[PDB]
This record gives C-alpha cells, sequence and structure tokens, in this order.
C-alpha cells in the first residue's frame, strides 16, 4: 500500500509504570484535544491514499496522531512524559511542513497546538 503499517501502540514486555505526569498527559491534555471541534483530521493515522496525498509518506518520516497517541496512552506504551510530549511535537510539526500555511488544516492544527501548550505548562512535577 502507499501507507504504512500504522505506529504500534502496545508494548506486551514492558512493566507497566505509572506517573502523574502521564495521568495529566491522558486525562488533561489528550482528554482536551480529542473533544475539541478541530480534533477530527488528528484522531486517526493520515491515510494518504483516501486523503489523496501520494506524497505524503515521502515527505513525512514519522507520521504521528492522537489516536496512536490516546491508545499508547492508555496501554502504558510510554516509559515517561516526555515521550508522549515529543508524539505530540511530531504530529504538529508532520502538518506544518507538508502542508500549506492557510490550508485549513494548517490553522486547524494551530488551535489544537495552543491549547496543547497551554496544558503543558501546568504540566505536573
Ligand atoms: C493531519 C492531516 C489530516 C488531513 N485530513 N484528515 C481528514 C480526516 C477525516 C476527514 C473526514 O472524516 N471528513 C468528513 C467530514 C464530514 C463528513 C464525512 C467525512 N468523511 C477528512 C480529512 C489532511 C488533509 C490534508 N492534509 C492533512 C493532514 O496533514
Amino acid at each position: 500500500s502507499m501507507n504504512p503499517p500504522p505506529p504500534e501502540t502496545s508494548n506486551p514486555n514492558k512493566p507497566k509504570r505509572q506517573t502523574n505526569q502521564l495521568q495529566y498527559l491522558l486525562r488533561v491534555v489528550l482528554k482536551t484535544l480529542w473533544k475539541h471541534q478541530f480534533a477530527w483530521p488528528f484522531q486517526q493515522p493520515v491515510d494518504a491514499v483516501k486523503l489523496n496525498l501520494p506524497d505524503y509518506y515521502k515527505i513525512i518520516k514519522t507520521p504521528m496522531d492522537m489516536g496512536t497517541i490516546k491508545k499508547r496512552l492508555e496501554n502504558n506504551y510510554y516509559w515517561n512524559a516526555q515521550e508522549c510530549i515529543q508524539d505530540f511535537n511530531t504530529m504538529f510539526t508532520n502538518c506544518y511542513i507538508y502542508n500549506k500555511p492557510g490550508d485549513d488544516i494548517v490553522l486547524m492544527a494551530e488551535a489544537l497546538e495552543k491549547l496543547f501548550l497551554q496544558k503543558i505548562n501546568e504540566l505536573p512535577t
């Protein structure tokens, strides 16, 4: 296919380890962005076939989306909160480097990123 397999979301051999930062990332950060009116383009991996972006996966080396992030948090895939924050950053970067400024998708990403950064400013210690 033109699309890669979706990013892995489970680590069967990683110990289960909770942190209050990971709790905050799921219950505050992800939850707030997931319910936002602009979340929908970001709730699943980019399907370059259905969306007619044939060059997407030639330009975007590390695909990322909030559906993947949500499942990773639910599955305790991340060893630490910084790994999760990096995935959010990657998702936004992909959008900004692939799409044209002023495309509706970019304005939607920017609104979500603003909310993301506001919540990250209150990440517990
Ligand atoms: C991250 C990202 C996502 C992108 N579109 N993601 C979409 C997802 C669902 C949809 C969708 O269900 N649309 C709909 C709306 C009302 C009723 C039915 C449907 N099927 C569209 C785009 C695009 C497009 C261009 N660059 C994109 C990009 O960088």
